[PDB]
């Protein structure tokens, strides 16, 4: 009673999953009512009253309807598999339900998936009911007409999920999404003018992209110099009138990734060709509003689904650290896919490293070039050193929470600015077609670039990633609630070891840990990936291996 | 404000020796003449003021005798050289004189080195008193009082007293000074009483025994052979009666100058043996006078311990820290004394070299597994045994790491059956080393193997030790420095290079200006390169993170 208080409240702020304490969760259970108080209590209340089959299902809903109102992120749980009840799942929905739209969208990508769980029931009442002779789906389509934005996620969402059939259970789930997907646009049509009006952008949206597929379709087809294929497609662009939708000019159509933002046309002239074997495209776009120029690619090979999941969780993590008042420069682009085998990805103005290298020997040489300060720490601007840091400290620090693997420098990419980010997400969850990873992905050039071990600014660096990692620590909850609803994604990389997937993320999160120990440990993988990448600190681990042999 | 306090909180308890108070002397003096808080403050009082005015000196005299009693360590920095003052000196032998005489002696080797210090116009008038000023008094009477006091006190003098003669400048003039001290003390002891007298005879028994033994060793060196045929003729000399104007076979009983608490009688011939080491020193048994308890020590001919016995005094006083803490690891800190310069004795604690160990069985485990086997036990080995050896390890490598020892190799460290591990023969301190190299931290492979490998509950609960241990020590620094001050001028050849870098050596690889959490970070990273280099498995892995990269 007097000092079990904190024993509780130890484990009421720290696990997200637990086996411990069963007969503590009977515990949690004698001082749970009184303890009703707060919200997070709440819901590890709900998951032991369950594990007993019958009664107590009758009285933990009492309790639970008169419990502090549970926090939205802790309703991520309850759409997920695990807890089965019905009236729970309700409760999970109208938490929801209050949270405002832009929430809505990050949680809405687990959100679609979290539809595969039930209950089937629901989704076969309600196509039974806009045609004759759970509350969340309807819920989801409710608040997918009000936002136009929204819906559009929504739409291509489901577009995806639907799109192919091959591995048993696989089919089934699919088939409750195409009568979800089938409803959501007739209710579109039945609607008042707004609806019907986001609809018809809905068709148009649609039309666009299978014209533009059919356009790359045929610059594949042709056998290619690089150049002849940026040529053909140039030609082909600018060839109105031999596509249903004509490139050069059409109507203003919202743009799929991001719907907010109106296109009438692309610009041909400009659009220019990636590297990349699998080749994408950067097309310039035309919009609306004082002929805003938008430059965006389109990707016609694999499954971007991957690619955006893990944005989504970057962009969750920097807007995350931004609310714990931290801001490190992370650029996360927007990324859909429209179908697998194709997508945008939003384009920023970046030299990827290897290239920028290639162009000047040195990253500083880079920098002075766009930044010029004559007192300022290196020829640069101070602002941009600071802000390149910054940036490096995060994506290293995610890199490792998301064990992103392949890294190299064609995958590193440089702003003006100095912002860096991090372009290609083939490898994820520790997955490297190489042998080791170093447990941290870093670049002699990048150390070298921040002055180098024996430096200022390199130690300001080491400072930031420790305190980014402390913190993204404490929002564990969100990160896991949405990767446990990606179990059944279809990113290739969960798709190989899914049950075990969340642990792998959670395991780079060493939870475990107090803080003075997470610290001291993130330490260690910096150091060894550091030692690793540096010619000189190797040559004197040698001299030091020396040392014992004699 | 109420701030003011907190600024001075961190004067009073953070540094052991400041050049950095400048203008804080002015803070400290508004605030020092309504509380004198704490004991540790007065030493930080004293700095400011004795030279600058003849005035100022009779206002901080009735400051400080009305203070709060200083502690006896910090009494010791007041007889370092620096304060001057005749006054003040009394006061710290006033302090000293309260404290017991197992801490004093376990000082006193600093007490002697003291004596340089204070002023030599008392010690003149001290002798005028005899034949035709308190500290010096001081020493003399209470080594009087014990005879072990009596007997470490002889043995310093007389290693100080004995000359060169090939003395430059002061040293010549300190030699002196020491000769007086100790014919005073002899005289004294002559004059004395009953229990005086005792000690002086004792002590003529004591000087009569080792020229005998010295006179032996040197006849031994003198014949020629490999080590087993000079140890032969070694154990024929001790056996031949009266060749010597002592019996070894049996004799008078003598306080043996290692313990004074134990008498001998004879050496047992046959049972010494001789050591692998350069100028091989004697083991010998004894027997005792008591149910002819053997006692053995060494007997090294080779060379000058006065560093040995440092180092040993430092290890000795860390270990009584720590148990004094509750902290205990299985420390060994062998007594050891030098006589009279070039010979020495050392405790003999029954111990097999690493080296040795290595050789007769495969590797470690295999080696306590032999001495105490338990099936269950971590490696087939008594659980006690490894974590004696565990802490053992922790223990030294931090203690050898504050203390700058260098030159370890596998004949340095030794073994014990119970576990322990010690080191031994520190010829190099504060970093000299004969290699150009570190480690930092210096293990061995096959001790780290002992430790089952970096993973195991075991490597990381050395690890965990090493931190607990590193942040008692540093909490404990101003004695530490205070023993070193008083060594500046010790003729200890590690110190003599350059004097004055000695006590900034210990007080830098102390780490004081870190916070705890700083302090540990910094001792981690110095294992972790330390035992990159000494593990090959872990180069190998460095080697495929450099090759990542490319
Ligand atoms: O195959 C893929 C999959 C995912 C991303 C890309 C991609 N994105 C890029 N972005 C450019 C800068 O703005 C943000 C996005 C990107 O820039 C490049 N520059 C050179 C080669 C390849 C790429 C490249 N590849 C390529
Ligand atoms: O040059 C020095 C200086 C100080 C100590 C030694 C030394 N001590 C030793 N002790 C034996 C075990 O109990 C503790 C004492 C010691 O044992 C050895 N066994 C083999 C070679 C050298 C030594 C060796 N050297 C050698």
């Amino acid at each position: 009673a007097s000092i079990r208080d904190q024993l509780h409240t130890i484990v009421y702020r720290y696990p997200p999953t637990y086996v411990l304490s069963s007969e503590e969760q009977d515990l949690v259970w004698k001082f749970r009512f009184y303890l009703s108080s707060h919200k997070k209590a709440l819901t590890k209340f709900l998951k032991c009253i369950n594990w007993k089959l019958e009664d107590e299902v009758t009285q933990a809903l009492w309790m639970l309807a008169n419990w502090a109102p549970m926090d939205v992120e802790d309703a991520l749980e309850l759409l997920s598999p695990t807890f089965t009840h019905p009236q729970v799942r309700k409760y999970a929905v109208s938490r929801l339900a209050q949270a405002p739209d832009e929430d809505l969208l990050l949680y809405l990508l687990q959100l679609v998936q979290a539809l595969k769980y039930e209950d089937p029931r629901h989704i076969v009442h309600l196509h039974g009911c806009i045609f004759p002779e759970a509350n969340l789906c309807t819920f989801l389509i409710q608040r997918a007409c009000t936002n136009a934005t929204l819906a559009n996620y929504f739409y291509w969402y489901l577009s995806i999920e639907v799109e192919e059939v091959e591995r048993k259970q696989d089919e089934r789930a699919h088939d409750m999404y195409a009568m979800v997907l089938k409803m959501f646009l007739k209710v579109l049509e039945n609607g008042n003018f707004n609806l019907r009006g986001i609809f018809y952008n809905l068709r148009k949206q649609r039309r666009f992209i299978d014209e533009l597929v059919k356009l790359v379709k045929l610059v594949a087809k042709e056998p290619g110099n690089r150049n002849k294929k940026t040529e053909k497609f140039q030609k082909l662009l600018a060839e109105q009138d031999m596509f249903k939708v004509n490139f050069t000019n059409f109507e203003p159509i919202p743009f799929p990734l991001d719907p907010e933002i109106y296109i009438t046309k692309i610009v041909p002239m400009r659009t220019s060709l990636f590297k990349s074997a699998l080749m994408p495209a950067k097309l310039t776009f035309v919009t609306s509003i004082a002929h805003h120029e938008y430059a965006a690619i389109f990707k016609h090979g694999d499954d971007l689904r991957q690619d955006q999941l893990i944005l989504q969780m970057i962009t969750l993590m920097d807007k995350l650290l931004r609310r714990e008042n931290l801001d490190l420069k992370l650029t996360p682009y927007k990324v859909l896919a429209t179908s697998s085998k194709h997508g945008f990805l939003q384009y920023v103005d970046s030299c990827t490293v290897a290239e920028v290298l290639a162009r000047e020997g040195n990253i500083h040489n880079f920098f002075r070039k766009h930044h010029p300060c004559d007192n300022g720490p290196y020829g640069i601007s101070a602002e941009v050193m600071d802000t390149y840091i910054k940036s490096c400290a995060g994506y290293c620090v995610i890199t490792y929470l998301l064990g992103v693997g392949d890294r190299h420098l064609d995958n590193l990419l440089l702003t003006t600015n100095g912002k860096l980010f991090h372009i290609d997400f083939g490898y994820i969850l520790g997955r490297d077609p190489k042998p080791m990873p170093p447990p941290m992905k870093l670049s002699k050039e990048m150390v070298e670039a921040m002055g180098g071990i024996s430096s200022e600014h390199h130690h300001e660096f080491r400072k930031q990633c420790y305190t980014a990692y402390l913190h993204l620590r404490r929002h564990a909850n969100v990160m896991l609630n949405l990767f446990s609803l990606m179990v059944d994604a279809t990113v290739p990389d969960i798709a190989l070891e899914p049950d075990k997937a969340v642990k792998k993320v959670e395991e780079n999160l060493q939870l475990g840990l107090t803080d003075e120990e997470a610290v001291q440990h993130l330490q260690s993988l910096l150091d060894v990936s550091i030692t690793a990448v540096m010619p000189a600190l190797v040559e004197q681990i040698h001299r030091f291996t020396q040392y014992w042999r004699k």
